[PDB]
């Protein structure tokens, strides 16, 4: 099944943040409505925030995290998860290589923000 | 039902982050074990990542997260999600006052690191 | 936080179920647009499902479980879970008395169906 | 990222219960410890509970649900969430087609029971 694509409330602000545990650099897209809003890039096998941005989502909502390693794609998972109604959290986990630890890019979506 | 409180495996290293989106000062506490492991203190309502740690969750594998604002504790929603039985998040979302968006301190906390 | 309400796409045909797990009879009653939309009843210390409906969230989308056990409500927990950006998830977990296991009356609703 | 794994505590009892949305007959296969454990078989697009049972994790823990149509395997989504980190779920969808809504065959896994 597809990952790392979810699907926001229309014009809403929500914060992007990523984390790096692996050895290979970590090249973290978002793209909303299809198109570019994001990039990190970083190296760490600390779980260091290689980036972390308030984006908007448009009028589409539509947004989408892509992972990749020296240009190849990592395989992802996700979810979404909402706490009291209100609290979203858009969860990705990435796997670079064999172990499948999927966290060597760990990306965190969440809104409402302010 | 109580919130903000996860068992994690023993022994093992664990990544906290918060975000802040308010007005007021947010104090983020993070025990391990019943016994202060972190904390962060941070102003933003631009979800400005305010700390950023790494812990272990030691023999009790018992993490707590508290908040809150000049003193004040403030009240909490969580759950722990996990992708593809091995990747870990356990959230965290906290009201200080009144428009409950649950979002003045957003704490993540993800393992495995590495 | 307030626990077991869920804002559901509008015109949503969607699934509710409840098991339960408590020496108390458990009643559940399942709420659309404020108004009684399910009521079941039953009484299991081994999980037996004691009541199971499809019913529509309608023009306002907003679902609300309530539990009680002989009209005393139940402390409520709850979240929302999306998985691969469609398949929706609003559970509900409720105690009734002290051993805090919160699966008294549990309560799963999905959606899309069909 | 492999789906439908679930690492439970050992000897455990819990509850696991499917759904059916599709035309075609739904075949939900649970393995604990690698070795069948339940099979439920039914047809519905309604969300029809085509079975419900309770299991022991045993001493390994380990659960996977599997599901297929006409002897085909369908396409997997997974995640467990944990509620006030005592209340389980381990969720499952699958797709045997095209339109992607991952409801053919609902599996939801519950812990603890009683
Ligand atoms: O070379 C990449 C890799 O092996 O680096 C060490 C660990 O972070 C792993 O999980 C990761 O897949
Ligand atoms: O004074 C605190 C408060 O009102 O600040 C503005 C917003 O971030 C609110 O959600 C928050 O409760
Ligand atoms: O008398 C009610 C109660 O104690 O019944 C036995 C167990 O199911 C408990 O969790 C539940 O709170
Ligand atoms: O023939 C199987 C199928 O098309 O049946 C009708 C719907 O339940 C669909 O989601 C499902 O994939
Ligand atoms: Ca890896
Ligand atoms: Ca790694
Ligand atoms: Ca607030
Ligand atoms: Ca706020
Ligand atoms: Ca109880
Ligand atoms: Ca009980
Ligand atoms: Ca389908
Ligand atoms: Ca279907």
């Amino acid at each position: 099944a597809t990952q790392g694509v979810f699907t926001l409330p229309a014009n809403t602000r929500f914060g992007v943040t990523a984390f790096a545990n692996s050895s290979g650099t970590q090249t973290v897209n978002v793209l909303v409505n299809n198109e570019t809003a994001a990039t990190f890039s970083g190296q760490s096998t600390n779980n260091a925030v290689i980036g972390t941005q308030v984006l908007n989502s448009g009028s589409s909502g539509k947004v989408q995290v892509q992972v990749s390693v020296n240009g190849r794609p990592s395989d992802l998972v996700s979810a979404q998860v909402i706490l009291t109604n209100e609290l979203n959290f858009a969860l990705v986990g990435s796997e670079d290589g064999t172990d499948n630890d999927y966290n060597d890019a760990v990306v965190v979506i969440n809104w409402p923000l302010g």
